[PDB]
């Protein structure tokens, strides 16, 4: 179930983090331009830079940890706070959230290591509720 995911992700945490991300990156490319210094770098290109793999273990370690804080697949208000105020969130909206969690779940389902990808899915909807909730746009 969920609270295996997160031992499942955790387990591989750069592996996962990275392949994620770049399935985000590769379904929404506009998502891209945030990033401005991975702009015209390829997958494999990025796996070599070491700045990507620290970005991405960060994300991701922040992202298992509010999973498990969670209830149910439900976020902590408290984190969902964290997100949206934190400097480096400042011009996102929520779709920013809906895009990574939708190729987070296109991910999962199309991998061969088993996940329940369906609470992803409602986790993933729970926290951009609780995002608009705490004043993202
Ligand atoms: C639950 C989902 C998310 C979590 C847990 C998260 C977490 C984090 C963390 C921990 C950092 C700082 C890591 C570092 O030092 O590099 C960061 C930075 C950042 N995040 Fe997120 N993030 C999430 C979603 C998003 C989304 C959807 C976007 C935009 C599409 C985004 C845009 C950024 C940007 C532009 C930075 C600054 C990167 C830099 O320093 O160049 N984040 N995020
Ligand atoms: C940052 N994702």
């Amino acid at each position: 179930g969920f609270k295996q995911d997160i031992a499942t992700i955790r387990g591989d945490l750069r592996t996962y983090a990275q392949d994620i991300f770049l399935a985000f990156l590769n379904k929404y490319p506009d998502e891209r331009r945030y990033f401005k210094n991975y702009v015209g770098k390829s997958d494999q290109e990025l796996k070599s830079m070491a700045k990507f793999g620290d970005h991405t273990e960060k994300v991701f370690n922040l992202m298992m940890e509010v999973a498990d804080r969670a209830t149910d697949s439900v976020p902590l208000a408290s984190d969902a706070n964290t997100l949206v105020q934190m400097k480096q969130h400042s011009s996102l909206t929520t779709g920013n959230f809906e895009k990574l969690f939708v190729a987070l779940v296109e991910y999962m389902r199309a991998s061969g290591q088993s996940f329940d990808s369906q609470s992803w899915d409602r986790f993933g909807k729970n926290l951009v509720s609780a995002l608009s909730s705490a004043g993202m746009k």
